[PDB]
Order: structure tokens, then C-alpha cells, then sequence
């Protein structure tokens, strides 16, 4: 595969959870988790429709939905506080007119079937 | 006049420390970049878009001046930055955006003092 996108999010908000790699695979959005500290367990993952974090996570705003799938389901995190699994999305483009990065990657306290503990901005790796 | 569907993103400049943000609106003919920087060195400061978003060994992991195919900024006695400035060409959608990517502010006029990611204020 050329000419691959890449992007980081650093979920650093309110504190160091460790970041997530993004990959924009031609049949597939590839995620490779590398969270820490986090409660373990399922926690709901999201993708948020603003990269603004002046009020902390809850300034990203609402689940970014733009077709009316910025659901990316449930991660599992260790009981060690880690998560390092990994995940392919259909259909979460990286760049173009819909894309996810510039905006916000947000770990939900409650699992899908709450609050949010950890958030980071999606940015380009290179 | 009546401008309608201005993509706007913000700058959250929060490393090494809180030196506040900067707003970056679309125009059709510049990118206006409205600055709200605070608790910085007085004096001229240069200014740039960096490559990365990457910030995991701080500002330095920005990585290189991007290549689009800023200037200045002055800070006051305050240590504040409070200037609008307006860039002919810089895209914040398309393959040569710069949402996603790095602002830094670096202590000599045109080490890395200040830097953030840009992204969608929306």
C-alpha cells in the first residue's frame, strides 16, 4: 500500500492516557491503541466533532456524525490500566471533506450499550 | 459582507505551558489568524506552521516547516498577543491543509517556546 495516511491522537486530557495511531488502509481505518492508566474494563470510544479543549473534553462537543459512524465501539482496557488493541473501521476517512482528523477522539466512562475520561485532538503523525 | 460555510479552527498553544490559543478563519481571499497568546517573552517571536501534529517529545516532535505546496508576532509587556493577522494562502482543508498539523512560536523573530495542534474549532 502507497501512499498511506497516517495520524496521532494523544489522549493527554485530563491526563496522560497514552495516544492512539490511526491508519487510512484502502478498505479499512486501522487503529492501534497504546492507552494507560485508564479504569479497567469497556469504555465506549467516540469520535467528536470539535478539536477545541479549552473546557477540557467537554468543549469536543457532540459524537461526530456528518452523514446522519463516528462510532467506533468499545475498547477493552486491561487490568493493568492498558489497552493496546487494535481495530479497523469501514468507512472513518482521515483526510477529505468528512475526515476525523482535526477533530476529537474521546474515551466514554460507561461502556455502549458516560463521562469523559480521556481525550486527545487527531492530528497527522507526518 | 455575508460570508457562509468559513471553516474555522483553533490553536490551543498548551506546551510547553498555557500560553493561551489562536483562532484561524478561512476568508475568501486570506486565512484571518486572530492570536489570544498570553504568559510569553515581550519582544518579536517568530511564527510557523510545523509538519507534525506529533507532540510526543514536546514541540521538537512538530518536526520540520511545512510545506503548504506566517511572519512575526509581537508580544507585549503584558506577555500577551492579541494581533490579527490575514495569510493570502493557508489552507485549512484540502491535501495541503494545515489542520492536524503544528503551530509553533520560537523565542528569536524571523528553541521552540510555544506550540499546539491545529484543529476544527467547529
Amino acid at each position: 500500500f502507497f501512499n498511506v495516511v497516517t495520524a496521532i491522537c494523544q489522549l493527554d486530557k485530563p491526563h496522560d492516557y497514552g495516544y492512539a495511531i490511526f491508519t487510512q488502509l484502502p478498505d479499512c481505518t486501522e487503529i492501534q491503541f497504546h492507552l494507560k492508566n485508564l479504569p479497567p474494563g469497556k469504555h465506549g470510544c467516540h469520535i467528536h466533532k470539535s478539536g477545541d479543549r479549552r473546557n477540557g473534553c467537554t468543549s469536543m462537543g457532540p459524537h461526530f456524525n456528518p452523514f446522519n459512524l463516528g462510532d467506533l465501539g468499545n475498547i477493552v482496557v486491561n487490568n493493568n490500566g492498558e489497552c493496546n488493541e487494535i481495530i479497523c473501521v469501514k468507512y472513518l476517512p482521515l483526510t477529505g471533506s468528512n475526515q476525523i482528523i482535526g477533530r476529537g477522539l474521546v474515551i466514554h466512562e460507561k461502556e455502549d450499550d458516560g463521562d469523559r475520561i480521556a481525550c486527545g485532538i487527531i492530528a497527522y503523525l507526518n
